C-alpha cells in the first residue's frame, strides 16, 4: 500500500506520522 | 460552502472543528 | 450504503444535509 | 489524528460510526 | 460517467453497488 | 496552489467561488 | 451544494457536465 | 501503486478503465 | 461498512486488496 | 475520462491547467 | 489539523508548501 | 502542479515515489 506522511498538529505536540492506505 | 465536522484528537483530548469546502 | 454529515452555508444561515454512498 | 463521522446503514439498520485519520 | 464499484456490507449481507460519478 | 473553480448554491444565491489547494 | 464542473469524454463526444456534492 | 478500477461509460457503451495511484 | 476494490501492484506483480469504510 | 480544469499558479502566473481522470 | 506536504511548481521553480486538513 | 510524496511499498521493495496533480 501506500504511506502518505503528515505533521499531526492536532495533539499538543507536532510529530510526523504515516497514513496507510 | 460545505462544512464537515471532525474531532481533532491528540495524544489524549479531542475537539470538535469544521472543514470548510 | 454510508452517510456523511455537513452543513449547506450560505448568507449566513446552514442547514443540515446528508451525502450518502 | 482526525475523526470523521457517518451513519453505517444496512438492512434498515444504522449505528454511527468513526473513521480515522 | 465513472461507475466505481464496491461492496457494501451490512449485517453479514454485502450486495456489489455502483458508484457513479 | 491549483484553484478549482465550483458553483456554490446556497439560499439566497448561487456564485461561482474558488477553492485553491 | 457544491456543483463542480468537469469535460466527460469517457463518451465519444466531449461534454461539459456538473458533479453536485 | 494502487489500482482502482471503474467502468468509463458513455452516451451508450462503457469500457473498463485503471486508475492508478 | 463499504469495500472497495484495488489492486496493490509493483514489480510487475499484483495483488487484490479491499480498502474498507 | 473526466476532465476537471484547474488554475495552476506559480510566482502568480497563472493558468488554465486539465486534470484527467 | 494534519499538515501535508507537496511540491509546489511553477515555471519549475518548485517549492515545499503545508497543505493543512 | 502540486507534487506529493508516498512511499509505494509492493512486494519486493518500498520506494518514495512521486504523485503529481
Ligand atoms: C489537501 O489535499 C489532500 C490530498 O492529499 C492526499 C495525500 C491526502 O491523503 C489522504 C489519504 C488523506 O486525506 C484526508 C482523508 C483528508 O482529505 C480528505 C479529502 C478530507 O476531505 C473531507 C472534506 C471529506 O469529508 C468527508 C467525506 C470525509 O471523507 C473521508 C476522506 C472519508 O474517509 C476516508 C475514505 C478513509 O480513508 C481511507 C482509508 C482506507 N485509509
Ligand atoms: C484530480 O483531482 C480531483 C479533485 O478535484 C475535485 C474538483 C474533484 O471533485 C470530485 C467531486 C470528483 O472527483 C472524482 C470522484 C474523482 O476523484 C476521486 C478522488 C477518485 O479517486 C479514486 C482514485 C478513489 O477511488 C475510489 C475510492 C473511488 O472513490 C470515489 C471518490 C468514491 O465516490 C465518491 C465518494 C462519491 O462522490 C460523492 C457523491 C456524494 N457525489
Amino acid at each position: 500500500a501506500l504511506v502518505f506522511f503528515a505533521e499531526d498538529c492536532g495533539s499538543n505536540k507536532c510529530a510526523i506520522i504515516g497514513l496507510m492506505v
